[PDB]
């Protein structure tokens, strides 16, 4: 089973998670259409996941990449936002259920980015109270997580890719979006519960 660890907001690692995802807010080109309407985040809490056997098929699967990628992992912090936040943490990522560069499964260095997807691609029909993709007032989860790259193919144009090309273990297509073909290499480690925020007049 998966077990949520509360971060204290005193917690070094609680700011340090915070201070990623309100730096990575940027203007998107749909003029806040997907996402919402805000330059910063009410964090609500930020929990740090904790399930053995997700970890156990992570480190797994980052051995194999390591031992291909010149014994690296080439791991980043990225973060991933989708309507699927809940049987991530508990059954972890599946790219069975995968796109501009594939059947992958995507993750952002920009929250923002991330967060124009948690209601469904292009924010759906928002919120499922108010239907909003700007909604205020309904809480939003995201993911931090830690994902296995290993050695990265570039993609310049989009392209349906159902698996990284031959020695590559991910693709960072063009900003640029982080894709994996396998759930296996990446670990939602920070479960992060916020709003955004209206900005001031
Ligand atoms: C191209 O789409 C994206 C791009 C970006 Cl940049 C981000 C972010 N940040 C998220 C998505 C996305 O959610 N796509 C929908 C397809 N995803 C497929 C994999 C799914 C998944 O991992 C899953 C795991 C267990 C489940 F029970 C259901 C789904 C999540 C949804
Ligand atoms: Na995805």
């Amino acid at each position: 089973g998966t077990i949520l660890l509360d971060l204290a907001p005193e917690d070094k690692e609680y700011q340090s998670v915070e201070e990623e995802m309100q730096s990575t807010i940027r203007e998107h080109r749909d003029g806040g259409n997907a996402g919402g309407i805000f330059n910063r985040y009410n964090v609500i809490r930020i929990q740090k996941v904790v399930n053995k056997k997700l970890r156990e098929r992570f480190c797994h699967r980052q051995k194999e990449v390591s031992e291909e990628n010149h014994n690296h992992h080439n791991e980043r912090m990225l973060f991933h936002g989708s309507p699927f936040i809940n049987a991530i943490i508990h059954k972890g990522f599946d790219e069975r259920h995968a796109g501009m560069f594939g059947a992958g499964i995507y993750f952002a260095e920009n929250s923002s980015k991330s967060n124009q997807y948690v209601y469904g691609i292009g924010g759906g029909t928002g919120c499922p109270t108010h239907k909003d993709r700007s909604c205020y007032i309904c809480h939003r989860q995201m993911l931090f997580c830690r994902v296995t790259l290993g050695k990265s193919f570039l993609q310049f144009s989009t392209i349906k890719m159902a698996h990284a090309p031959p020695g590559h273990h991910s693709v960072i297509g063009r900003y640029a979006e982080y894709v994996i073909y396998r759930g296996e290499q990446a670990y939602p480690e920070y479960l992060i519960t916020y709003q955004i925020m209206k900005p001031e007049a």
